């Protein structure tokens, strides 16, 4: 979609070559921020065929407060194989703290909730945020959170959401993490009978692996398509009801799928 | 600054009118981001004198893990007053989460001397973060982190550091904030024998009070002048060393300083 590959380009325009974790090597750019309004079309990649699927299986997933690969793998879903240990476990990662955030006096917050109460009741609060930041747990974590922080916003019956995502992997994360916010912001508006507003996203370390340059040329030599259209089925009672069957795209024609291997 | 009357205009353009907490009203965007090279001179703002003072107590105050405004009077810096309770506590706000963040089962991380030990050890890293953002926290503070999550990134022998602040005062505490990151950004820079690099900053509600208006349009009506440049005058032997003696400003010849009634 135009934001996206005008990303790409730029990483590609000013990155600078970075060794990194996984020994892999990347180019990165840091800072930047794109904005997506959701009353033009659902924001799914159409430069190369994204797998709708794995994309809502894993929000709903994180939405339980899962953190074991077991339902994904019901549902036939191996994006996080990877990093889960011999059970299965991902340890403290999003689920979790989304929906039970630790204190230190043994009590445990439901961000999800609390963020639908504060729409309902207070949406002009300039504090409706969910954090996976959770810097007392980062250690038991297979992967600290890329997608780590994201605040709601409510302006003219409109629901934004600006999601800062502190590593961004632009060839294969990227494509997946703007979709399941688009979803998830979806969802919320349903919940709290407000119109979808803008997704606006924010990059920490934003690269492109060096084993990616040939499939990022390849895929930026192409014309995006007409943007998807999303179309829920259903209002359940609440966000944590929701089900894959409610969620029908429409009107989505991409290009040829490009593989590419994650660094691990 | 260039980017700072811009911004300023950006909200009278286009801001929304919200009822806040405060009964004030503000003028509101969503999402907004601003680019400062350091090279290129120290960002404090030219069109109205701000005080320094205030910035570098403030500051030194947060690495000393402090949450009293004690330190702040002993030093006549009023900030911080009409937040503190009978006995000056702000409560567990951004110094207490810098130092001494509270695990699930009672231990603390000082996420300062994590991020120094990232610098030195591992400045590839994609994970050199402070969060103020503590959720189980939150109900304790005086007033909620308005410069809640920020990330530290070093290329080239260059460290940049981006800010997302959640909630943004436009005339008020946004010259401070931008300031007083920049001079931690120099600090740290300095601690690690780095150059330093940008200062990216991205807001959240980043609004204007709607009693600050004849005072904006003071503002803008100012050309902006050169940027003021930093030396730190002492090399301390550790970032927890520095004291108000050792920065001097140099260039700083400001437009005279415009008087303007907090929201509480
Ligand atoms: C280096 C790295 N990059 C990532 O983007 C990344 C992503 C996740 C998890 N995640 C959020 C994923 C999103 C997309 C993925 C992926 O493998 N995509 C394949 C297709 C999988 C499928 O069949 O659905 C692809 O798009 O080609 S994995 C975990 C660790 C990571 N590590
Ligand atoms: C509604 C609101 N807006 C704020 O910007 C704000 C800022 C702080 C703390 N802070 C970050 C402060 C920075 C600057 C301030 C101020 O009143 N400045 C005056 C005079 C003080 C001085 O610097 O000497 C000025 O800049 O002229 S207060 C706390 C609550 C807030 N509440
Ligand atoms: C992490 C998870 C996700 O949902 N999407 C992402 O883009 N990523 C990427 C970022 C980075 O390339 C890698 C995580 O590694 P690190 O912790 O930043 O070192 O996966
Ligand atoms: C908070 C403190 C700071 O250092 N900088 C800021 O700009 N502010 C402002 C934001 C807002 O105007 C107010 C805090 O109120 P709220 O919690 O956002 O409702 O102070």
């Amino acid at each position: 979609m135009k934001q996206y590959l005008e990303l790409m380009q730029k990483v590609l325009d000013e990155g600078t070559q970075k060794n990194d974790r996984t020994g892999t090597g990347t180019l990165s750019i840091f800072g930047h921020q794109m904005r997506f309004n959701l009353q033009d079309g659902f924001p799914l990649v159409t430069t190369k065929r994204c797998h709708l699927r794995s994309i809502i299986h894993e929000l709903l997933w994180f939405l339980q407060g899962d953190t074991n690969i077991a339902y994904l793998h019901e549902n036939n879903v191996t994006i996080w194989d990877e990093w889960a240990d011999e059970n299965g476990d991902l340890g403290p990662v999003y689920g979790k703290q989304w929906r039970a955030w630790p204190t230190p006096d043994g009590r445990h917050i439901d961000q999800i909730t609390t963020v639908l109460n504060q729409l309902k009741n207070d949406p002009d609060s300039r504090r409706i945020i969910v954090s996976a930041w959770n810097v007392g747990e980062l250690d038991k974590m297979a992967l600290a959170p890329c997608h780590a922080f994201f605040q709601f916003y409510v302006a003219d019956g409109k629901l934004s959401c600006q999601l800062y995502q502190r590593s961004c992997d632009v060839f294969l994360g990227l494509p997946f993490n703007i979709a399941s916010y688009a979803l998830l912001v979806h969802m919320m508006a349903q919940q709290c009978d407000l119109e979808v507003g803008d997704f606006v996203w924010t990059g920490g370390d934003t690269h492109l692996y060096s084993n990616h340059m040939d499939q990022t040329h390849l895929q930026l030599s192409r014309e995006p398509r007409p943007l998807p259209k999303l179309i829920i089925k259903r209002k359940p009672e609440s966000i944590f009801d929701y089900r894959f069957e409610d969620f029908e795209i429409e009107g989505y024609d991409p290009h040829p799928g490009i593989k590419a291997p994650v660094a691990i």
